[PDB]
């Protein structure tokens, strides 16, 4: 239902995994949407592991609650100042996409059937903790996809 509850938001989130692990699936593509946050995220994420190269080389990333709990100092951090703003929302998606890349180098056991569970939980906290927020400011189609969407 709607843009603002799960389903919609663990879509975005599985979307943005596929494309950082270079596994798109095949079925009409992606959404509008989903096509401009990656484009966006991505080039945030890319300025997140050069600004961070000597903190990211010292974790390391060996199952989905060692990435779980790793994403919570992160988010904790993030918001510490209690201020909501897109670009921290597109940070999100930064974040999921450099602990799914070092989840894939790192877990000692291996699972594919492991990016759906990194993505429930990035879901799982933009819901319940920007969710209010994203839906009073246009939702994803009328306010993340009008202020990033191309010129
Ligand atoms: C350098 C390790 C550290 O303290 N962490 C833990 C960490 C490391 C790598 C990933 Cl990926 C996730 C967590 C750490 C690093 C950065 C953090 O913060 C970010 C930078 C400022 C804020 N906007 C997000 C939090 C924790």
């Amino acid at each position: 239902m709607t843009d603002c509850e799960f389903g919609y938001i663990y879509r975005l989130a599985q979307d943005y995994l596929q494309c950082v692990l270079q596994i798109p699936q095949p079925g009409s593509g992606p959404s509008k949407t989903s096509r401009v946050l990656q484009n966006v995220a991505f080039s945030v994420q890319k300025e997140v592991e050069k600004n961070l190269k000597s903190c990211l080389d010292n974790v390391n990333v060996v199952s989905v609650d060692t990435a779980r709990t790793l994403f919570n100092q992160v988010m904790e951090k993030e918001f510490e100042d209690g201020i909501i703003n897109w670009g921290r929302i597109v940070t999100i998606f930064a974040f999921e996409g450099i602990l799914i890349k070092k989840l894939l180098r790192q877990q000692i056991a291996p699972d594919v059937d492991t990016y759906k569970e990194i993505s429930y939980f990035v879901a799982e906290f933009i819901m319940n903790n920007t969710g209010e927020w994203i839906r009073q400011n246009g939702g994803w189609e009328n306010g993340f996809v009008k202020k990033f969407e191309p010129k």
